[PDB]
């Protein structure tokens, strides 16, 4: 049909295993894709689903991958066991002996970067063949390579080293989709190739959004299906836990520990809290499901191209919009007009993902995330009327305001953490030097000065550097403010004993642990609260400051004829033609003497431009901070000029009562928070046990 | 001889004009280099001024050019006023009627950049014609394009339009030599061209750089020939005057009155003081001259490759030196081994630039000055042992010594400016609040919130952004820092008045003043110490606190198979070879199957990472100038430091005596150096006058 297809055999060996023999098991599929990820419908390409004398209706999963190796393609492929354990199924209306029929998608990105380790394993499960690849037809270039087969092997155990297949009477067919695209265009091409292309091909129910290395459970899937049998969820994701390795020997690395713990308090208090309301924020795109008919048209449209009502100019939302990537689409199945979906945590679903484990590696992760969700959040803040707009009763309507007003005041307090933690540390230090005189004075001023000299050096190396060249740098930052935040406490605990033998410092901070751990206890997973809640403690002072500075200090990832020839023999000689016409000379002559006498850049650099005044803009979050410290502290020079005014009419405070106002202030809006989290997430285990009862 | 050369006729509308003829005059002659500058000779290429009966023998001019205008050039060419100067010179044993034939080289840099309007002009003159550029030469690219020739007609008025050219019996013939390199290799590579090439042929006397723009005066280059009678003189300069204007129109612009004050200034008292001693810093490289037998060897090695001793990884002088560029061949000169060259000031001799008059190409510009100036100030420095390896007397070595630690001194209180300057403004602006409490409090404060928005925003711009994207900001810095000078010295002015009425302020700021003044006196050229006075001082809170600040944060200016095809028929329809033996296909199988079985970057990316890790350690300038802010006004946590220690045996005090202590320190310190430059610039005019009595 104008387009070029072929269909090879597969090696005999595979043949071996397959005997112990239909058209969809012997032969692979090579449709090769030059058009667009919208268009391949109408340019006449197919997929062997729609081939059949009856064509197969599909039920059921896009795996992103660059260059991840194979030991995690693998374990995504592995985690075959969920459609296994939906054939096995008995009981159901829907998953049976021919299960596998109903669940089809392996999108690879560029040949170049593709680890060909990983290919070894696509090809041994009879997805790819080496030889018939076409980089051009027909003045065309190739854009997608889409081989399709119906494997028999499964994956079957994971060791260190090798992935082991096999093929038996008690393996299930797999209804491979291996697409690579010749070019790396980003993860948001991928899932444009995944939704806009073969999705519209394919028509599933539900389309769910793993990633290579993350590797679902043995129920996950099924147990993630389950959450769209009500008719109004639009999507829905699970637990992502962090991968501690073989006997837990992962939980050493304390930037390890750390992001299990961050995880896990993650999932249990802000994930369940968010789905009471039936709006969460992110669903992880290493672990989601969508119902496609909730996405498509709108959601989808400002996902992948964005704000399209726009003039020649730049402007903030519109042009900015794309830093929130895979979080647009939550907003925008939400407040859908006319369509009344919500968004569902599953908590009876979970998958293990893998953690960055040095500090630059996991630098420029959240360098990511923090800009998205601030991006995001602010959108969604600015944008929130649309709520009502929507179709969903007045009841989620008004859950729905109060949610968004709470995610803004979160927001806000995480804007002015570079202010709170210092105020909180100078407060403490300076008042324990002012309460017991012994050697407190000299830590004061050595603790002041470190932070100091950290947070400069922080705020050059992010603007000017790269986290790469300097590591060791980061490193010793962390441990400066671990050693800082060890301090904190014990200058804490020194001062509620002293006033306990002789306070509300322990009344607060106290109830955030208690309530943590009851929690923890109420969702039937503490295990996290003894083996890694040092270390997150510990790490956390570096949350705030080097993360932080990093993310704002790095918005938006900048980026700033032949006339001749003369070829001779060996001898030189040769001849051209030459203007000898001495009247071509007088002409030539005459056009630069009335030469002589008749006395923005690309819209890339223009973009640029942009981009770089809106990071410097976002940045200068300092003075706001400051704002603070100032009025709080007395800093600024405000201290001295109250001085002045009273001689008008002396000598400044060392420690005023702004800062007990404050630190009180502080303390009891911490616990505020943990408060309102507990009560939601003992709502959320309430209703699923009625539920479930 | 195995190199293209040619020779084409000129317009015979020129020899209309020449009549009014030797094979000098009537051709031009197109050699075509492709080789290395260094080559020139034993590649078999000459110029016209070897061939004759008997070689000319050269006895003095390079003008560097990129894209300048044709006004700009016609300037720098009309400066031919020389070489008739020259020819008319009656008594002397070097010049007379037939000068022009010991005086010769214009190199372009680029046949994209270079302004076709100057291409105009150069042809009208008569040494380029176009359609014998040959891009390759039998398998070798070419490098260069030498047209020669030797005109008759000058440019005798120069408009704001247009040039004017004629041809009269009163004309001299000028040897022109244009050069035109098919790439931009930056200036360092012109002057690579221009001294180890056509200067190895021609063996001239004097080297003179000029610099496309600069208009020598009617006598200076014939001056600046005579500093070099003197055996012992190396190098010389002469004064730069900024161009004004017709009826100096130009000094309206701030910008541009600040430059005019600063350069004169820079030569009154700068450039005599250093000459005094023998070492002048930096030889301008818009108008200097090298004696050529001076800087052949070990100079041009340094200027144009740097230290080659050197391991493979980096080192601060070695890998670091190309920041100081022109720079080094003074350094080399001065201090080379048994020899005893001088650098020479001539006042006599002037050429008027053009200055930049929008901030942010000023900006731009001076980056170049001042990270020039300190590296080849802490290298002169830290390699001043040099001197005593020279062959100078021992009287010059003791006067390099002495100059070589004033410079140090020099260097040292310019990087210390940024804590002088803000710690002189809010020592000011509190005494003057604590004597008389009037509103002079809230002032206080305002301008200390004001200094520290500009400071921040000045750091976060200039370590993030380019100057071009953000103009109105720079522009809204210097009127911000202003206004707090005018404050500054109503301030003095009030505490002043006041205590004469009831003090040191006025015995060492009216000295620089008077000092300043009787220079300019002697000097005999004192009208710039009126009419752009005021804006110097206006623009100067600026040049400590927006051009070094932008200068240190930009030190190193950073830069972070096809295996098929198809083409078929309108049927489409074709056949290539298959892997067709199932053999084969179990060998790639199995290819694969042992794949799965078998389980530093660029040096560009290596150098870059270390440039970042310098120009992100020398920021770092902010640390050394806040400890003398602390030390001083006692912030820091210091105060506080020494409350809490009263109290161990308390209130903080407003304003100490280390502040009383220190402003007087600055005041006398910043006379001294007056004092020294007027007696240096006294003692050259003295010398000069017996000398020339
Ligand atoms: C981040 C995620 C996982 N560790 C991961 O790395 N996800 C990548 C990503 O987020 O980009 C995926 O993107 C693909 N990719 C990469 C480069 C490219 O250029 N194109 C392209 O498609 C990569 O191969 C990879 O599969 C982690 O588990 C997680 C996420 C959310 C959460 O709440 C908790 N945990
Ligand atoms: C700066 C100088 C003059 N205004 C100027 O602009 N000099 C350029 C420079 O310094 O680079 C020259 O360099 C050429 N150039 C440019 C780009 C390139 O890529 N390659 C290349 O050769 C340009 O054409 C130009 O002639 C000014 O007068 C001055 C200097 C010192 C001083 O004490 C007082 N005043």
């Amino acid at each position: 049909n104008g387009n070029f297809v072929f269909d090879s055999p597969i090696s005999k060996t595979l043949l071996d295993q397959y005997a112990t023999l239909p058209n969809e098991f012997k032969f692979m599929r090579y449709q090769a894709v030059t058009c667009e990820p919208n268009q391949l419908a109408e340019k006449n390409f197919t997929v062997r689903q729609l081939k059949y004398l009856t064509p197969r209706e599909t039920e059921l999963l896009v795996v992103t991958m660059y260059n991840e190796d194979h030991i995690l393609l693998g374990r995504t492929l592995k985690g075959m066991d969920n459609v296994k354990y939906m054939v096995k199924k008995k009981n159901s209306s829907t998953w049976g002996p021919d299960a596998w029929k109903k669940i089809v998608c392996i999108i690879s990105d560029g040949r170049s970067k593709i680890n060909e380790r990983s290919l070894a394993l696509l090809s041994s499960l009879g997805c790819y063949q080496d030889g018939f690849a076409k980089d051009e037809i027909n003045e065309k270039k190739v854009a997608m390579h889409v081989y399709e087969h119906t494997t028999m092997i499964n994956i079957t155990n994971i060791s260190e080293s090798e992935v082991s297949l096999e093929c038996n009477q008690g393996t299930v067919p797999i209804q491979l989709l291996f697409c690579l695209k010749e070019q790396n265009q980003k993860k948001i091409n991928s899932h444009r190739w995944a939704f806009e292309g073969f999705a519209e091909l394919l028509r599933p129910n539900i389309v769910t959004l793993l990633d290579a290395g993350t590797m679902p459970g043995k129920d996950s899937i099924y147990q993630l299906w389950r959450e769209f049998r009500n008719p109004n969820v639009g999507g829905a994701c699970g637990e992502i836990r962090t991968d501690l390795g073989k006997r837990f020997v992962k939980l050493l690395n304390p930037l390890v520990a750390s992001q299990n713990f961050e995880y896990k308090m993650s999932n249990i208090l802000d994930k369940t809290t968010e789905s009471n309301f039936g709006f969460i924020t992110v669903l992880p795109g290493a672990f989601s499901a969508y119902r496609f008919e909730a996405v498509r048209g709108q959601p989808l449209q400002k996902y992948f191209y964005g704000e399209i009502m726009e003039n020649e100019g730049f402007h903030f939302f519109s042009s900015n919009m794309y830093l929130a990537e895979d979080r647009i689409l939550c907003f925008e199945v939400v407040t859908k007009k006319n369509c009344n979906w919500i968004l569902k945590y599953c908590r009876s679903s979970y998958a293990s993902t893998d953690v960055p484990e040095r500090v630059p590696e996991f630098i420029l992760q959240r360098r990511r995330w923090l800009n998205g969700s601030f991006f995001a959040s602010v959108y969604s803040f600015c944008h929130f009327y649309r709520v009502w707009s929507s179709g969903h009763n007045i009841g989620r309507k008004l859950l729905l305001t109060v949610e968004f007003f709470y995610l803004f005041f979160n927001t806000l307090i995480s804007w002015f953490s570079l202010s709170s933690f210092f105020l909180v540390f100078r407060i403490l230090t300076v008042s324990i030097a002012l309460a017991y005189h012994s050697a407190f004075n000299v830590l004061s001023v050595i603790f002041l000065w470190l932070y100091g000299i950290c947070t400069l050096s922080t705020f050059i190396l992010s603007l000017g550097n790269k986290p790469k060249s300097t590591e060791k740098f980061y490193v010793l930052t962390c441990v400066i403010f671990a050693v800082m935040m060890i301090y904190m406490i014990f200058c804490s605990i020194f001062m509620s004993v002293k006033s306990f033998q002789n306070r509300d410092i322990v009344i607060s901070l106290g109830s955030t642990y208690c309530l943590y751990l009851i929690s923890s206890i109420i969702y039937l997973q503490p295990w996290h609260m003894l083996t890694s809640f040092i270390q997150y403690i510990l790490l956390s002072p570096s949350y705030i400051n080097v993360l932080n500075i990093y993310a704002f200090c790095n918005v938006h990832d900048l980026s700033w004829n032949p006339l001749g020839k003369i070829n001779t023999t060996e001898d030189g000689t040769f001849k051209m033609e030459v203007l000898v016409s001495s009247s071509e000379i007088q002409a030539n002559y005459d056009k630069y003497l009335k030469v002589l006498n008749d006395f923005e850049p690309s819209y890339d650099e223009k973009k640029t431009g942009y981009y770089a005044n809106v990071r410097s803009l976002v940045i200068i979050w300092v003075i706001t901070n400051f704002i603070i410290v100032a009025v709080v502290l007395e800093t600024g020079g405000i201290a001295d000029y109250i001085a002045m005014k009273s001689i008008s009419t002396a000598e400044i405070p060392l420690m005023t009562s702004k800062a007990s106002i404050y630190f009180n202030v502080i303390l009891w809006l911490v616990a505020l928070s943990a408060l309102i989290r507990f009560i939601g997430c003992s709502i959320y285990m309430i209703v699923r046990f009625f539920k479930k009862v």
